C-alpha cells in the first residue's frame, strides 16, 4: 500500500484504488497501473522533473529503504494477475531489488523529489510506475 499526496491530488496504484478514489476520480490509466483522485487537504509531497536513473525506494516487506539503479520508463510485458490480464504496462521502470505484492505503493525518490511508486515485482526485481511526466500534478 501507499500513495503520493501533491497539491489537491492523491496518486495511487490503480489496482489498489478505493471506492472513495473512484468517486473523486481525476484521471486513470490501466496501461500504467495509475489512478489520481482529488483531495480536500493540501498534500505533503514534491514531484521530481528530471531524468535520474538512481534513487531510493521504500520496501514495506522489509520496513526499509533501498538504493536502486532503474531503467528509463518503457513498455514492459507483465504476466496476468487477479487484477489485470497479461499485457504491456507502459511508463514502467525496472530495477534489481526486493519486492512482494503488498509492496505496491512504496515511493521511489531521487534528490529532486518523488519519481514514482512500486507497481510490479519479480524474483529479485522491482518495477516502478513513473509519475515525472504528469506535469499537471503541480500545475
Ligand atoms: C515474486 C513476485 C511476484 C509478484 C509480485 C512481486 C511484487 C509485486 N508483485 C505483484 C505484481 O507484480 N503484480 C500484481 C498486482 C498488479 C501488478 C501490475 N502492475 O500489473 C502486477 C513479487
Ligand atoms: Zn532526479
Amino acid at each position: 500500500s501507499g500513495a503520493i499526496y501533491v497539491g489537491n491530488y492523491r496518486v495511487v496504484n490503480r489496482h489498489l484504488a478505493t471506492h472513495n478514489d473512484w468517486a473523486n476520480l481525476v484521471w486513470e490509466d490501466s496501461s500504467r497501473d495509475l489512478l489520481v483522485s482529488s483531495t480536500t487537504a493540501q498534500g505533503c509531497d514534491t514531484i521530481a522533473r528530471c531524468d535520474c536513473q538512481t534513487g531510493v525506494y521504500y520496501c514495506s516487506s522489509r520496513r526499509k529503504h533501498y538504493p536502486v539503479s532503474f531503467s528509463k520508463p518503457s513498455l514492459i510485458f507483465v504476466e496476468a494477475s487477479e487484477y489485470y490480464p497479461a499485457r504491456y504496462q507502459s511508463h514502467l521502470m525496472l530495477a534489481v531489488g526486493h519486492s512482494e505484492p503488498g509492496d505496491c505503493g512504496g515511493i521511489l525518490r531521487c534528490q529532486h523529489g518523488v519519481v514514482g511508486i512500486v507497481s510490479t515485482g519479480g524474483n529479485g526485481l522491482v518495477g516502478f510506475a513513473d509519475v515525472r511526466d504528469l506535469l499537471w500534478l503541480d500545475e
